[PDB]
């Protein structure tokens, strides 16, 4: 396996299957991937952190939420964002991330990792810990939060699903840029029968993919680092999934080797434990923008800014009359 992912993979499955954990504390650069990725000085900085890094995942919670499920909830909404979004937060406070009771309780967490100050990023943290004093529903780990890290966000919060809310019947996991149709999600976990419900796993599954090979392109991928295809994973900007299967994914990721697009990741994981991603037309990556009526039998519409949020939740609160 010429590829490094692909053998370092293969060792991690050789020590799993063992006769008869250095690849999650080792927190020193890996100085090896030097020579034995071709070509590694010249990769972008953002595949040489990854690959130096790669062995390190015992980051530490610097902002937790204990009692966020104190009580059983049965759907957990865990919104990937960044330090600066304090708008786009909001707006999801204030429309489709509204917290709820009175045997469907919602809670809401938002997952951040550090902006921190030796990358040039202005120094948020002050209003940051007023933001979690007041709302309750942040979330933040000691890494560097970027692009090729958010596998790492994956993980680290499927770890805080298994420590603190194992018990959450249901998990939704999204950006901070999609609205999210919270009422028709209630009403499709509700109709789910008992065998479908159990290891439930949809989103917009993208099947027969592979890393992108053009530089240029943001999911690029060498072919030095990964060899192979893509496992069927859910794509777009969110996706939803049991609790069940939460804790299941969690105990696999120790299994499987971090990637650097959190979403292949993801599929990866569920390859591991022989699952498949289901596809669910209701996931619209894919579509620009009125019609108010796409809205109420969709589940999630990516993209959207704060405002659009807003305005399509008040509208779609008075949409079973009009539409
Ligand atoms: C994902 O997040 C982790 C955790 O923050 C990042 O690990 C950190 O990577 C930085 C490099 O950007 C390391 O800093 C370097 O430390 C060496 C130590 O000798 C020093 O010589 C350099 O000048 C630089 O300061 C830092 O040690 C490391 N932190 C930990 C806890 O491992 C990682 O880079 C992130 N990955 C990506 C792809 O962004
Ligand atoms: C991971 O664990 C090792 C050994 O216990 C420790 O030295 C290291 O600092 C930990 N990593 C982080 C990011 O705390
Ligand atoms: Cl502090
Ligand atoms: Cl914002």
């Amino acid at each position: 396996p010429e590829a490094y992912w692909n053998r370092e993979q293969e060792k991690l499955n050789r020590q799993y299957n063992p006769i008869l954990i250095s690849h999650l504390n080792y927190c020193e650069p890996d100085l090896r991937v030097t020579s034995v990725v071709t070509g590694f000085n010249n990769l972008p900085d953002r595949f040489k952190d990854f690959l130096l890094y790669l062995r390190c995942r015992n980051y530490s919670l610097l902002i937790d939420q204990p009692d966020k499920c104190a009580k059983k909830p049965f759907l957990l909404l865990a919104i990937k964002s960044l330090t600066p979004h304090f708008a786009r937060r909001q707006a999801i406070r204030e429309s489709w991330g509204q917290e709820s009771n009175g045997n469907q309780t919602v809670v809401r967490v938002f997952l951040l990792g550090q902006t921190p100050p030796e990358d040039n990023h202005p120094d948020l943290s002050d209003m940051l810990k007023f933001e979690s004093e007041k709302h309750q529903d942040i979330l933040m780990w000691n890494y560097r939060d970027t692009f090729f890290n958010l596998s790492l966000k994956e993980v680290l919060f499927l770890r805080w699903v298994s420590t603190s809310c194992p018990d959450t019947e249901f998990v939704f996991k999204g950006d901070d840029d999609v609205f999210v149709n919270t009422h028709h999600i209630l009403n499709y976990l509700n109709s789910l029968s008992k065998t479908k419900a159990k290891d439930l796993f949809i989103g917009d599954v993208i099947h027969n993919a592979g890393p992108h090979r053009d530089k240029k392109l943001k999911y690029y991928i060498p072919e030095v680092v990964y060899s192979g295809l893509y496992p069927p994973y859910a794509g777009g900007g969110g996706f939803l999934y049991s609790g069940h299967l939460a804790l299941r994914l969690y105990h696999i990721t120790d299994q499987v080797h971090l990637y650097p697009i959190d979403d292949v990741y993801t599929g990866m994981c569920l390859q591991k434990l022989g699952l498949v991603p289901e596809k669910h037309k209701g996931f619209r990556t894919f579509d620009i923008e009125n019609n108010i009526c796409s809205y109420v039998d969709l589940m999630l519409v990516h993209s959207r800014k704060p405002q659009e949020m807003i305005d399509i939740w008040s509208q779609l609160q008075s949409a079973h009359l009009k539409c």
